[PDB]
């Protein structure tokens, strides 16, 4: 229940899933991700990610 968003298009995470892009299993939480990691759809980088 972190369902984060991306703030600059939008890619609502989902950490209970992960993130195949580049490789994520679920029920993973953002801060764990990568730093190399971000939002797989605009560029984005993980410190531009929030839990709304
Ligand atoms: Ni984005």
């Amino acid at each position: 229940m972190k369902k984060y968003v991306c703030t600059v298009c939008g890619y609502e995470y989902d950490p209970a899933e992960g993130d195949p892009d580049n490789g994520v299993k679920p029920g993973t939480s953002f801060d764990d991700l990568p730093a190399d990691w971000v939002c797989p759809v605009c560029g984005a980088p993980k410190s531009e990610f929030e839990a709304a």
